[PDB]
Order: C-alpha cells, then sequence, then structure tokens
C-alpha cells in the first residue's frame, strides 16, 4: 500500500517490517508508542543521539532490556558522522529520518543510496513543525509499522490532552497573553540564546496560549536571540529546557527519568543565577521554569504543552495535571514505569 | 435626615467641628473626607487607631504634632471607654461601628449621648464590607459636610472595584479556589481566627474566591482549629498581620513603616509553623499577607485587588494596587504611601 | 542657587509640591524625575500635551485617570494662556522653555511670576538641544528635589549618546551623507518646515550626517521651498509626524498608539506627494519617519541613535533604540513602552 | 462643574428625578444609563422620538406602557414648543442639542430655564459625531449620576469603533471609494439631501470613505442636486431611512418593526427613481440602507461598522454589526433588538 510522509513524499507499505532503522535515535520515542512491550525487537539500528544524548531514558530501558547496548550505532550524533556503508550492511526494510535535527533530512546522500537499494524511506516530524506534523507522524509511523491500533489510540489520546488545553487558549484574546521566552538547553550552549520561533517549542507556546518573543525574531523554527534583546523585551515568563544528567558537572538543567525534584530546582536555580537572566522581571516574580529538552522532538511533546498552559494561566489550569497524562501515557503505552523529573517550578 | 447602618434616622448637624470616634480606625473613613486638615474636626477618639496602628499613627504624628493631644476615650475594648470624659468633650457627632473594639448599637454610651442630645451615625466596613462600605461612606459625607469628597471616593472605589468584579462575576464555582484567611496569623492565643461570611470573606468572595470558612462558621469573625484546615488543604493561604517592625511578638509585620523584606520575613516564620508549614499552598507557594486593618477599612479595595491577583495572577497581570493606593492617598490623604501593605512567600 | 537656560539665577525652594508647566510637553523632562508618582506634583500644564500628543496623554490616562482633572492654562499657544487661572494655582514653581507653544523669557506672565514671588526656570530641548538638554536635566533635578533620578538619567543619556558619538565624531565631512528633515511633513499649509543650526539638526550634527539647512537658515526652525530641496536632492530624507492613527489628516502617523504598519502606511502617502516622490532619497530607500515630538524632548537620544543608524547601518548594526527606549522606560517612568516612534519605508 | 457641547459649564445637580428633553430622540443617550428603568426619571419631552420613532416607540410600550403618558412639550419643531408647558414640569435639568428638531444654545426657552434656575445640558450626536459624541456620553454621566453606565458604553463604544479605524486608518485616500448618502431618500420633496463635514459623513470619514459632499457644503447638513450626485458618479450609494412598514409614504422602511424582505423592497423602490438609477454604484450592486435615526444617537458606532464593512466588504468580512447591536442591548438596555437596522440591495 502507499502514504505520504512528512516530506510530502509517497512510501509504498511494507508487507512485514523487522529491520525498522532510525535515522535520528529520539525517533525511538514515536516507535516505543506503537511497539508495546517489545519495544526493541524490530530495531536493526539507530543513530547514536538516543544513547548519547538521551543517556537518562536509555539506562531505565537498559535494565528492563539489556540488549539494546547491542542495537548498532550508525553514528554519533551528527548526520555526517553516520557511516552509509555500516548503515546498508543491516539490510533495514524500513527506515525512519527526521525532516530536521541530528540525523540526515530528505536531500542527503544516504537518503538516496537507500532508495536505490530498494529500501523505503518515511519521513516524520516532531522538531520542525509539531503542531503540523506530530499527529499525521504517527498516523503515518502506524501504517508503515503496522501498529494502526497503537497510533490511533496514541492519537486520541493527544487530541483529548490536548483538548484540555486549547478548548481555554484558543479563545483568548493576544492582549491578555503572557509573553514568553524559552531558552533551549539554556546555560549550556556557547553563545547564549538558543530558542524557538515559528517551529519547535514555539509551537508548543502558541498552543498554550503564550507569546513567544522569538516568534517574529527568526525565520526558521530554531536559531538564536542576544541576551540584550531578551532582557530589553523583558518577557512575563522565562523557561529554561535542559536534561542534563544529576550528576554531571558541565553546565545546564538536569531533567530526566533520573532527576529528582531537589536536583532540577537546585540546577534551574543556577541557570537563573547568572549575570543578565537573574534581572529579568520573570526571574524575579519568581515566573521561571524548567522544560525537558527532548520535548522538542517527541509526540510525548503534549506533557510540554500542558505544563506550559499551567505555567501561563495557573488558576484556569489548577486541575490539570501532567504528572497523570505521563502516568497514563506510561500504563497504556510503554513498556517501562515512569521516573524522575521533566519539569520544575522555581521555589 | 439620613438612615444610617443600624437602619436608624439621624439628624444630620447643620455644622459639625467636634467630631466623637467610637473606634479610632473609623478615622481611616473621615480621613477620605477631610482632605488636608485630617485631624481639624475630631474631638477624641478610641485608643485603637493610636495603639493598634503605630504606624500609620507616626506618620501623620510627623506631619500633624498635634495628634498627639486628640483625647483617647478608652484603650482597645468598648468596656473601656469613660463615658464620663466622652461626654465632656461636648461631642457634636459620634461615629460608631455595627462591631468592633468600640461600642455598638445597644450600647449604655449611645443611649447616653441620645439623651445628652448628641447624634449617633453607625457605619460599618467590617462586619458587611461588602453590603456596608459604601452606604458607609454615603452616609458620613452627608452627616459631615463632605459629600464632594464621598461621592469622589464612591467613584474611584466603584472603579478600582469592578476592575475584579466585571472579571470574577462571572466566573463559576468550579473553577474558583479554595481560600482560608488567617486573621492576625501567629498572634492569637488559640490559632487560627478567620472570617466566615463577612469580613475579610467579603473580599474572598468579591476576588472570585471560595472561602473555606463560609460555611464553618455563624458570623463575620470566628475560630477555625488548625487541624480542620489541614484536613481541608485549601489552593490559597493568606494570613493577615499589622505589626510593627521592631515588635518582638508574635505575627506579621505589615504597614507605613515595613519593608518588603521584613514583610517578606516574617510571612515566612508564619508559614515555618508546625501544621502551616505541610500545607499544599504553602508548599506551592501560593501563601501571602494583607494588612489586617483592612478588615475595617474603606481602602478594603486594595484587598480585594491583592486577593484578586492572587487568585487569578495573570487575568490581573496588568492590575497594579501600589497604583491604586498611589492614587488614593494623591487624590484623597494628607500623608505620602509607604511601606508594606501585601507580601508575596519567597 | 542654580542658573537656568536663560542665563537667569533661580533661588531653590525648599519642597516643591505644585509645579506649573509653560509647555506641556515639557512634562517628558519631569517624567524622567518623578518615578512613579508623575502627575502629583503638577498644579497645571498648556494644553499642548494633552491635544498635541493624545496617543501618550491616553497612555497615562488609563493608568492615572486623574490627569483629566491637571488644569489647562490655555490651549496650544503662549497667547492663548489665561494669567489669571495660572495666577490661582499658587505655583511654588514654574517651568518654561526658551522657545515652543508656551511663554518665553520677556513674556508678561514670567514678569507677573516674578511680582509674585514664584520661581521661573527656564529649560531647552527645542532650539539648542545639543548645549541644553543635559544641562536642562541638571537644573530640573536641583529645584524640584530629584538630583538622583536627574544624574542617572544624564549617565543614561551621556552613555547611549556616547555609543554615537564615538564613532560619527571622527567621520570626516566629504564622507557624511547630507540630510534634509521635514518636520509635520505633509502637515503644514506651506511646504517644508524644518530645522536648520538647532533642533533636529543637532541631531543630525551629531549621529554625524550633513543637514542640507544647516546653512540656509539663521534660527533653529524654519522654512525651505520644495525646489530648493529637489535642487539640492540629498542622499537622506528624514520625515517628522506624531498623527494619531485614526485620524484622516495629512502627515506621518508616529507615536504610542501606532503600529509598525499604520507608519510605513503613512510615510508612504508622505513619500508619494508630488516633488518629494522624485527625490534620490526616496527613490534609492533612503527615506525615514522619525517621532515629531523628540524636537522637543530629553528622550532625544531615540532619535540621535535612529538618525545614526540610518546614516551609518552597517557601523550601527549592533546599536538598538528599542532596546534604548525599553531601558529608559524601565529605569525612569511609570509606563510600559508601546507603538512606533520610528519607521523605514518599504 | 462641567464643560457642555455648547462651551458652557453646567452645574452638577446633587440628585436629578426629573429630566427635561429638548429633543425626544436624545432618550437614547439617556437609555445607555438608566439600565432596566428607563423612564424612570423622565418628566418630558419633545414630540419627536415618540412621532418620528414610532417603531423604537411602540417596542418600549408594549414593555412600559407608562411611556405614553410622559408630557409632550411639542410635536417635532422647536418652534411648536410651549415653554409653558416646560416650565411647569418643574425640570431639575434639561437636556439638549445643539442642532435637531429641539431648541438650541440662543433658543429663549434655554434663557427661560436659566432664569428658572434649572440647568441646561447640550450634548450632540448630529452637528460633530466624531468630536461630540463621547465627550457628552461623559457629560451625561456626570450630570445624571451614572458614571458607570457611561464609562462602560464610552469604552464599548471605543473598542467597536477601532475595530474599524485600526483598518481604515492605514488606508491611503487615493485607495478610498467615494461615497454619497441620501439622508431621507424618496422622502423630501427636493433631491437630495446629505451631509457635509459632520453628521453621517463623520462616519463617512471613520469608515475610510471619501464623502463625496464633503466639500459641496459648509454644515452637518445640506442640499445637493441630483445632476451633481451623477456627474460625481460615486463608487457608494447609502439612502437612509426610518419609514414604519405600513406606511406607503416614499422612503426607505427600516427601525425596530421592519423585516429584512420589506427593508430590502424599500431600498429597492428608492433605487428605482429616475436618475438615481443610473448611477455605477446602483447598476454595481453598491447600493445600500441604514437606518436615519443614526444621524442623531450614540448608537452611531453601528453605522460606522456597517459602512466600513460596504466600503472594504473583504477586509471586515469577519466584522458583524448585529452581533455589536445585540452586545449593545444586553450590556445597556431594558427591551430585546428585533427588526433591521441596515440592508443591502439584491
Ligand atoms: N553537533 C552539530 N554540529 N550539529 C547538530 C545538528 C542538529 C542541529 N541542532 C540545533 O541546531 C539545536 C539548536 C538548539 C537546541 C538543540 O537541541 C539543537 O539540537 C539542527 O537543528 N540543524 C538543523 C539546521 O541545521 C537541521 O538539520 O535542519
Ligand atoms: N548546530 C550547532 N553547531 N550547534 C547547535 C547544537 C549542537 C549541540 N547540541 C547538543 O549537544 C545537544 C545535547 C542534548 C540534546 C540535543 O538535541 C543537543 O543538540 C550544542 O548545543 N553545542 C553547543 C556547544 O556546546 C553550541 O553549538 O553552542
Ligand atoms: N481585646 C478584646 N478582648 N476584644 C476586642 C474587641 C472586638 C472583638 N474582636 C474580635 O473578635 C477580632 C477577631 C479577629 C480579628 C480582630 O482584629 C478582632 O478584633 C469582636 O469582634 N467582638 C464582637 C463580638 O462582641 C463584636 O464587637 O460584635
Ligand atoms: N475577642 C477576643 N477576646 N480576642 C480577639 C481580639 C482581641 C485582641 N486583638 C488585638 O490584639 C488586635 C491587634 C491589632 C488589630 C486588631 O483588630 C486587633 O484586634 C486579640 O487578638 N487577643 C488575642 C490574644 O492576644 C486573643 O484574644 O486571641
Ligand atoms: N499655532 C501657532 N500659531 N504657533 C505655534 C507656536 C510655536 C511655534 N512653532 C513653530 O514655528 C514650529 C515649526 C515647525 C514645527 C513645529 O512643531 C513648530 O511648533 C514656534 O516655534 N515659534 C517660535 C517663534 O515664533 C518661538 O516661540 O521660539
Ligand atoms: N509657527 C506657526 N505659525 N506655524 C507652525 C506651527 C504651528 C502648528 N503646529 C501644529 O499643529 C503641531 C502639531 C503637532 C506638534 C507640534 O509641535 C505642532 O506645532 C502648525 O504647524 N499649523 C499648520 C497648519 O496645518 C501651519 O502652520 O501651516
Ligand atoms: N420639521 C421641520 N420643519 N424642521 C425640523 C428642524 C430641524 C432641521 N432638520 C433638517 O434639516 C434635517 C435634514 C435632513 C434630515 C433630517 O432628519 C433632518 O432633521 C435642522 O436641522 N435645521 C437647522 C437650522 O435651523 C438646525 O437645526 O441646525
Ligand atoms: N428643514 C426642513 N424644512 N426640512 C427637512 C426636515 C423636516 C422634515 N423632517 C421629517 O419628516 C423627519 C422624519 C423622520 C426623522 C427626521 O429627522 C425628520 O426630519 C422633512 O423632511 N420635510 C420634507 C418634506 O417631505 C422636506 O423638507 O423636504
Ligand atoms: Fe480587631
Ligand atoms: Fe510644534
Amino acid at each position: 500500500e502507499n502514504i505520504t510522509d512528512m516530506a510530502g513524499r509517497s512510501v509504498v507499505i511494507p508487507a512485514k517490517v523487522e529491520r525498522i532503522l532510525l535515522g535520528e535515535g529520539r525517533l525511538f520515542y514515536a516507535v516505543s508508542l506503537l511497539e508495546g512491550q517489545k519495544p526493541f525487537d524490530r530495531i536493526v539500528g539507530w543513530q547514536g543521539d538516543f544513547r548519547k544524548l538521551d543517556t537518562q531514558t536509555y539506562a531505565v530501558y537498559k535494565a528492563k532490556f539489556p540488549q539494546v547496548d547491542n542495537i548498532p550505532l550508525i553514528g554519533n550524533t551528527t548526520a555526517d558522522s553516520i557511516s552509509p556503508e555500516k548503515v546498508l550492511t543491516l539490510n533495514p526494510d524500513i527506515a525512519i529520518f527526521g525532516l530536521s535535527g541530528h540525523g540526515p533530512g530528505k536531500n542527503s546522500e544516504l537518503v538516496k543510496q537507500l532508495e536505490k537499494a530498494g529500501v523505503p524511506v518515511v519521513f516524520v516530524d516532531f522538531r520542525t513543525s509539531p503542531l503540523k506534523n506530530t499527529l499525521p507522524s504517527m498516523r503515518v509511523l502506524g501504517k508503515v509499522l503496522h501498529r494502526e491500533q497503537q497510533a490511533n489510540d496514541y492519537i486520541k489520546f493527544y487530541e483529548d490532552n490536548v483538548r484540555k488545553v486549547t478548548e481555554i487558549t484558543s479563545k483568548i484574546p493576544a492582549d491578555k497573553k503572557p509573553s514568553v521566552f524559552i531558552e533551549l538547553r539554556a546555560g549550556a550552549m556557547e553563545e547564549c540564546c538558543g530558542t524557538a520561533g515559528k517551529g519547535n517549542m514555539g509551537d508548543f507556546i502558541d498552543q498554550a496560549g503564550g507569546n513567544n518573543m522569538a516568534k517574529n525574531l527568526l525565520p526558521g523554527a530554531l536559531g538564536t536571540v542576544n541576551l540584550e534583546k531578551v532582557l530589553s523585551t523583558n518577557p512575563d515568563i522565562y523557561i529554561a529546557s535542559g536534561g542534563k544528567a544529576p550528576d554531571n558537572n558541565a553546565p545546564g538543567v538536569s531533567l530526566g527519568a533520573q532527576v529528582t525534584k531537589e536536583q532540577a530546582q537546585s540546577s534551574l536555580q543556577t541557570i537563573l543565577d547568572r549575570k543578565g537572566i537573574n534581572t529579568l522581571s520573570a526571574v524575579k516574580n519568581g515566573r521561571s521554569y524548567g522544560i525537558w529538552h527532548n520535548f522538542y522532538n517527541s509526540p510525548y511533546n503534549v506533557l510540554a504543552i500542558q505544563s506550559f498552559a499551567k505555567w501561563f494561566y495557573p488558576q484556569q489550569f489548577a486541575d490539570l495535571d501532567p504528572n497523570n497524562t505521563m502516568n497514563s501515557l506510561y500504563s497504556q503505552f510503554l513498556a517501562i514505569e515512569p521516573t524522575g523529573t521533566y519539569w520544575v517550578d522555581s521555589t
């Protein structure tokens, strides 16, 4: 059969799939929602970003599935480090790639090599245009991986849990919305400050009824705004993203499966104590928050949209709990138990 | 002739120059009428303003040292008022409160004054602020011949309250936060004082909150036990106080001579008390301090706004009670606004 | 005692609480000193701020409705000021401008005030901004007892101007672009109003531009005919305006309530006028709009910067006048920055 | 205490209970202030509302039959008002219009009332709606002690007008459509009544139209000959009327008791008249009907919106003046909106 991927390309659905290639490792998150209690059964190989840039979620899956260590790494954390030779010798029967990210895009040579080898390629997207692409991506993955039921179940769950936010924020007029700046991998980049424009976590700010101060500063989904521009705009709400492991002395916010509330609050505070940042009205007024970075490329991003709405309008979403949503997500779909801290408030 | 807050008819004097204040802090209503000559027409007052509002007192003393020479007709309780000292001041009007630290409608002193031919006016900012605050000012305007100042203050008040009520009057009950207000928190012998259907409860109602003690109490004021608070575990905790900074007694420091630091530090002591410190609202940082004397003052629009910002922070992001306060002072009063009348927990 | 901008010695009042503004838009200098209480000390003002700055007025009214009750001593001309209404406000200081829509150093009203024992201070942001802006603020600081605010603003101003002059002071004349500024472009009976050696001309000088009218005119303001502009055919065209968005009269829309799109649309109308539209600067996109009231405001550092960025685009690509405005507002003012104070042609 | 629309100072009465309406249709401004008790304070009125607004009258009569007992001080002209009947109603305030079917600022009756000690207030929705509508409501608020209702209505009005001006203020003159408005079209002896720089002309201006009579006429109202209209051949034709459905006199049927099909049929008659029917605007279907009494009513924001949607159909496709009217009625009035106040040609 045939379907349209997120690059507009038609893909012939394989009769049976047993050798999935992951162009970006963290595309595993979309796969995990379909594979039930057998998450790694059909993965022939993956980019090393999941294992190296998601060490916490990795370790949790390793403790329950030690065979994860033996899935081949086709590269490190950049598209340019992928050996096309190692890829082809795994004889994949499907390759899942992202329109953007740490893996090959629609115009890469590897995509063309795979087309010459007779291997179907599917483009998904949770990163450039999450709002447009997240649900269509899951529907498509459902069809090509023969997990239509799991996919449709997850779409219903997602739509319902997002509708809990949008029923309220879709009617709020622009002049009542809080200004928001999201600093991606805050503290951890060479040059401050990474953020999202019209795309990526910007889509989440939009949905949650916020006003992204970088929406109109930037052409793309990702970009950079200077510290002074942030200070000058002086937004209502400051959000920092990170995924740093607890026992990592490098700069950044600690969030993820092995992070405690106190490690998340302490490390957010370091981030908020930085020169310039610490004079923001949002920081002084305590409207300062942390969000787990990898939500920037995951269909679990409904958790971030909900955390954002609850920060943007605390009393209108007093009754909404993203922790229940994660637990409903894990119990319904996944094969591990939820642990750690995926979001934090400054004390 | 006018009808006071006790339903009684009062013949308005032709000229008033000797006002008796049954409760000292009724001065607050008078101050909105007297412009730059606040104490010119006060023959005497209950000692509650001087002794239970030491900060606001000291500020007025520095600009008007003659305030120290206004006679104190008693201390802080109705029973300590000498009716003899009262009558020798030959008042031409007496202003009393339906409730509080001064005589009520059925006291002997009220009857003595009626026998002496002295008009008595009952106001209320304390039992039923919502029903009574504006009618009280209207009445004080008429009997003190300051109708203009009164009407000016009513317009100011209604406008600044309507900023809140036009939003919160349409909010359904199930979207409202539960609220407990602990009056003079930390400072009473037995915890915990609060307000029912009345007093600061009216402010919670107006600001679109849900007062957990509304149905626990028959009156405007009363007491709920600590364990009942813990068990109800309300969304939002509010502590009232008016303690002076350099007062080692227990309570929250708020008022004209209090810095935000002192207010924040002393609120924290209050929030660190056994039991209180495990409240969800305290842990989640939805914990606040409000200046106690707003429990009996037509300046109470400042508290209604502070509550609304606490109950729905974003919907009232743009509302600033410091600006309401500054406008109030500049338009009506004879002193400069200083100190901290509200605080948020660190 | 201090020396004002007219060279006159002025005795500093011990306390000031009743400031008279000879020109309403002199408020801008006062606003930098009064913090969160902008209108607290203004007894009255010329009607130019309320009538010729409707946008900035409306923004302050929404936060301080008491601004509507400040008395207007006249309309928009010195000759419409009733000296009687002025004197009954019993000012304790009067602030006047060497030039503009209010009384000057030789007016009768200035003499009346001297007879009444009222100190008069002359400032200037309009005739000789470069010489006078900072000295004016220093002086206002001393006579209004806001030396701290004044010195803070001077440091901010000098630093933000030095960002421009460090570069443009070393540029030789032959590398400078020729510039014509058309004040209230489109909106005068006879084209074309502009500035000579003074007013916005000072800004062109500082920003390293070459004002084509510098030597055509004797004074700070004057008129140059359309044909003279066409013939000089300058490298850069700048139009000033302050027209409200919803005003169908001719002129450029700029100010607190103007969007970038309205500013551009209305600048374009101005650039589409016969004669103007054949200028090389217009055809080549070197066409800009600046908010007119910068012609008399110590916020004029915002214009010196917008000019420097138009005169030398890459040399000041890192300079942002919007950040400077926001630092100005947050540090000194009581309102939030909105609208469009400068625009580039599409 | 307040300045009316004639520039005259009027002393705000302490309590008003006997309002005299110089022009009956000034009721529309009063109705926005009186909530559910519209006629409670009206001692008498000009007969224009009852006789020239039969539809809106009948609707109020069905809910309030006591409206029939309000005294008529005259018919539909200032000259038919008995000053004697007026004075025996012992009004405590009289509201008059700068222009219209009632007395003006120089009438004898105004002087009689001044001799009788009765405050007179001039409002205006007719000569200079743009300048005067909102100031008129502000003033009526103060003198009738309905400041809250007035301020509420001003905010509503400004917001609903801003929906139009946000768009039309940035449209350049050369892109605007030419417009002719024929007042009480078909119903006058001599064609064609219209508005100049004033009256419905102000609405055309605001809605981003170009009134072809703006410079043909000195006043707010006047007459332009059919041939002049034909020759100018404007982009858009608008006819006003308020004729009752069951009235076979010439004119457009619009108002509270008119269906869309009766408004369309009667507009068509108006558009089928010799000369009119050769207009480009008529042939192209840019032909419309507007309810005449908007020519003197603070509900005129409904016509400004209806005009903008006719001037720029797609730019205002999302704007609905019917939703605006309904928000107006529900927020402010005591009756239910019915009928057709505007119509498009089939
Ligand atoms: N290690 C490298 N040299 N490049 C990494 C490639 C992915 C790159 N990532 C980001 O730009 C980024 C920014 C903020 C926060 C993040 O977590 C990021 O991963 C990227 O997105 N590249 C884009 C544009 O080149 C793409 O592939 O389309
Ligand atoms: N494309 C680039 N040159 N820089 C942007 C991203 C590269 C790199 N990203 C990460 O290390 C990373 C970690 C966790 C999750 C992610 O998605 C990541 O991308 C990065 O941020 N590099 C810094 C240097 O430390 C920088 O380039 O400023
Ligand atoms: N020092 C005293 N013994 N009594 C004070 C007199 C008034 C008494 N006050 C309170 O109950 C009270 C409660 C909470 C917070 C406060 O500031 C209070 O003053 C009181 O209210 N009495 C009632 C009952 O008699 C009344 O006056 O009607
Ligand atoms: N009804 C009572 N017996 N006590 C409650 C009120 C009396 C007393 N009040 C104050 O000290 C006070 C201080 C500032 C402002 C006020 O309105 C006040 O009422 C009080 O609280 N007594 C405590 C023991 O100190 C108590 O009786 O529990
Ligand atoms: N409406 C009037 N008749 N006069 C206005 C008085 C101020 C007069 N202004 C200007 O000439 C002017 C020119 C260009 C742009 C502007 O904004 C202007 O205000 C003025 O400056 N007069 C001079 C000399 O008369 C002065 O007083 O110094
Ligand atoms: N000195 C004069 N006689 N005329 C020039 C200025 C007077 C008047 N000014 C303004 O309208 C004005 C508006 C906004 C800001 C200002 O500073 C202003 O001065 C003016 O220019 N009138 C025009 C008539 O359109 C004219 O002089 O031709
Ligand atoms: N019924 C009359 N004979 N006269 C009415 C007096 C008001 C007169 N009105 C109009 O001319 C008019 C024109 C077009 C449409 C209308 O609804 C009108 O009411 C009028 O305005 N007269 C002038 C001069 O006296 C004025 O009132 O200012
Ligand atoms: N000034 C005049 N003489 N005539 C113009 C207005 C007088 C009269 N008005 C009305 O009939 C009328 C009806 C509803 C609402 C209004 O405001 C009105 O004025 C009128 O129009 N007379 C006609 C004769 O048909 C005329 O003078 O042409
Ligand atoms: Fe008390
Ligand atoms: Fe000027």
